[PDB]
């Protein structure tokens, strides 16, 4: 798989509470959020790839309600967005019920679901199907952690799931909605 060290800042909230977010140094950011809308921010790379494998170490995770430790991306043709969930806060992420894969020392749950109206890369108010891997533990936080993500596409291939041709972001996010919480989070 490539060997890049990250080249993009994501920085994304639909404008609900208070996200603060810094864009720290090299592969490191962090967030501090509170009552907010919905929002994710991390640092990745421009271009995704379904080959590439994701290091990063979460120094703070402290997230209330609804909140996502997650590799986050998008294709298009179609207009897709993936989850990769290695932790969260109050509440569990899940949708229909795909099926299981085990990755990088986890056993994730793979959901699907759609979003009507919402926003996305391609603007304010659209339609998208989601795909997610969701563990069924929380991961540790704290040390150095991977996600190989071919592992994800593969067993989301396996049950129908197939992804755009066309990759636009992926980034090791942290995401919520309508939440509170912290993270510091370093990515390579």
């Amino acid at each position: 798989g490539p060997h890049m060290s990250t080249d993009y800042w994501l920085n994304f909230t639909d404008g609900g509470g208070i996200v603060n977010a810094v864009n720290g140094s090299g592969g490191n950011y962090s967030v501090n959020w509170s009552n907010t809308g919905s929002f994710v921010v991390g640092k990745g790379w421009t271009t995704g790839s379904p080959f590439r494998t994701i290091n990063y170490n979460a120094g703070v995770w402290a997230p209330n309600g609804w909140g996502a430790l997650a590799l986050v991306g998008w294709t298009r043709s179609p207009l897709i967005a993936y989850y990769v969930v290695d932790s969260w806060g109050t509440y569990r992420w899940t949708g229909t019920y795909k099926g299981t894969v085990k990755s990088d020392g986890g056993t994730y749950d793979i959901y699907t679901t759609t979003r009507y109206n919402a926003p996305s890369i391609d603007g304010d108010r659209t339609t998208f199907t989601q795909y997610w891997s969701v563990r069924q533990s929380k991961r540790p936080t704290g040390s150095n952690a991977t996600i190989t993500f071919s592992n994800h596409v593969n067993a989301w291939k396996s049950h129908g799931m197939n992804l755009g041709s066309n990759w636009a972001y992926q980034v090791m996010a942290t995401a919520g909605y309508q939440s509170s919480g912290s993270s510091n989070v370093t990515v390579w």
